[PDB]
């Protein structure tokens, strides 16, 4: 029980954390019987099967396709069916070539032809185009070549194998696009938003709190986690942005993400948060330093510093609010707007050159955290435009 | 043409980048037309083939297992093999429940073991240790069960189908494994030790550069570049030393790697040299700025930064050089340790207060860059050290 006590409570937490998961899980099951059922009982007219494998192909091509997202399945579904496709022209053809040289050349020439088609594509598998949209198209483009040619089939039986593989990956695929597009459906543009959402989300917290925090057992711990990892997700997660916008650049125009839709811009919107990132991190990194600053000098600049903090972090709730919910808005203007001025402020402070009563040490330490926060409100400025120019160039709702 | 032109020069920018995928995507089609030879004239004993598709299975096997690196190769095969042994198991054993059962009520039973396995299975492809070790294991284990069970064959048809596939898969995973291990090998460690060096190599290039700009038409946008990208490179490998961590882990003891190899601590060091990174990073947005300190002020500090940086550079020089030969040095002792005497001696010089004579914004723009020097610094002991302790615990080469 104890690595099955183990294994329960790690079963349970990926659990808890999102249920779809499971309805997935679901799916899968309730796919692979509707096509086999399909396959048993002929609905209306059944095929050839001339080899008795339609249904054990039609179950691969089901177990292989199914992914988690909407645009996941769809993209291996019709790279599956296309490659097989046009891989079983090339094999028709070479197959009747082969038949024209000869009898005891034949199998050399098959195996001439599929060494070059092979090797061709495998190394048009190292593009960066290809790597990004379909790889698993070219993989099947190898497959089902040389699945069709260098098969020990008579010269006869291959007008048939390849309508027979071709027509099963096309109803397997059907199958499992619909199933997963009409029962309980995962989007990936929508785990897109919600993705930034968070990320957004978990910015202005750290924002507020570094307001709070700068100016003050295992408790310590429990914070130090709490700032720590809740910015540190945004550092470790590009990739994930990446692999979403693939998917969502295959998905169909549902409900409220209209058919042309600007994912590119997710990603870049995505770089410039992971710039802003880096720059909480030195912040982070200071707070929890070993030479630590007296508090009183801190306190000399305070307010300028409180103004800048709060107002950039209630500028990015408000692009997160305003995102998450697809909902236009213009609040950012004006909170961006007071930090901004708050800046010139603190500026003008510096020219009274209030800062000459202290240790040069306590200098370097202070005016780090000083530009810090100077480059984190330019960002944030610039942030704020490029997602209103998304938001513009993507019709959102001018509702308030 | 014109199509063409773009695709043939984006080719050959693939090809002159390395030419190991040429001799890979050459490696694919020998692999085929060996196994394929393999079945046509039986070199000793020619088996049941009580169904026609040996052939079929063995270059389906070996198209879907070959990859670019060795273990990667090894793993696809290694999980296949075991995956679908297993599941022929469990498959020929529910089978025989399935005929116990009734002759009506046969299919059925079928379908709820094959819907219990399946969802069971997709659910734990979620968890995080089998996402990242095996999870085409699991793919293969869903795959073979549902191919062996809810394949309409008669129940005699079962004792042979599983050795069938089972034998298939075992040679053809063969091939390709010794194919890719005895050809022309492409370890994924080696890849590893090469990307680790490169990294540092970089790092080393910018601190030297910046030692020398610092303190200085479309010139100008090529050292943009020669600065910017070249170091952005390292931020944005974080996944490709996580996936051939992952890879490597499979890899057997080949000429310099030994079998109990530390790769965790390779990725560590990544870690650390993605901070360093961070640092970097902040600098180079300085050197591009808007607002831009006077020469003057900065030429106040030139010596004991030019000597911070130049030695931190020195020093990740000699790791790299260390590293990429698998040789063992202590030249990083005294490179860092000179460069913790500059450390001091720049504080002594601020104690002077020798910055008593500038605008503070400028105190903002100057101060911003010491930090970030100091850090770095202090990062690249740490550094200096792991790599170290790193070398040591795996035997390198105390020849100098």
């Amino acid at each position: 029980m104890e690595k099955v006590r183990e294994i329960v409570r790690e079963g349970i937490r990926v659990g808890n954390e999102d249920p779809r998961r499971i309805i997935h899980a679901f799916k899968v099951g309730l796919a692979l019987v509707l096509v086999s059922s399909f396959y048993y009982y002929q609905p209306f007219g059944p095929f050839t099967d001339y080899f008795g494998i339609n249904a054990m192909w039609a179950v691969m091509t089901v177990v292989v396709v199914f992914e988690f997202s909407v645009g996941a399945t769809l993209g291996k579904g019709l790279n599956r069916g296309v490659a097989t496709l046009v891989a079983g022209g090339l094999g028709i053809g070479a197959h009747q070539l082969a038949r024209l040289s000869g009898a005891t050349v034949e199998p050399i020439l098959l195996v001439m032809l599929v060494f070059v088609q092979a090797a061709l594509s495998t190394f048009v598998r190292f593009f960066p185009w290809v790597k990004t949209k379909f790889d698993y198209g070219i993989l099947i483009f190898i497959l089902t070549f040389a699945l069709i040619s260098l098969s020990g089939f008579r010269d006869e039986e291959i007008m048939d194998l390849a309508e027979s593989r071709l027509s099963t990956v096309v109803i397997g695929g059907v199958s499992c696009i619909l199933i997963s597009i009409f029962v309980c459906p995962v989007w990936a543009g929508q785990d897109l938003h919600s993705l930034l959402a968070s990320n957004f989300d978990t910015l202005s917290h750290f924002l507020q709190d570094f307001g709070d925090e700068y100016f003050e057992d295992y408790k310590v711990v429990e914070k130090r986690k709490k700032n720590l990892e809740r910015y540190k997700s945004v550092l470790d997660s590009k990739s994930d942005e990446e692999a979403l916008a693939n998917y969502a650049e295959w998905e169909p125009p549902h409900g409220q993400f209209r058919f042309r839709h600007p994912w590119k811009q997710y990603v870049a919107v995505g770089a410039l948060l992971r710039q802003c990132a880096y720059r909480i991190d030195a912040l982070n990194s200071y707070i929890n330093s070993d030479f630590q600053i007296p508090v009183d000098i801190k306190k000399k600049l305070e307010t300028p510093l409180r103004r800048m903090s709060s107002e950039s972090g209630n500028s990015m709730k408000e692009m997160s609010i305003s995102l998450k919910q697809m909902i236009k808005s213009s609040s950012s203007d004006i909170h961006v707007s007071n930090s901004q001025a708050a800046c010139k402020s603190l500026s003008t402070l510096l020219k009274s050159g209030i800062l000459n009563d202290v240790e040069p040490l306590q200098m370097i330490s202070l005016m780090t955290t000083v530009s810090m926060l100077i480059d984190i409100v330019n960002l944030t400025e610039k942030i704020s435009e490029s997602v209103h120019e998304l938001a513009s160039a993507a019709r959102f709702k001018n509702k308030m």
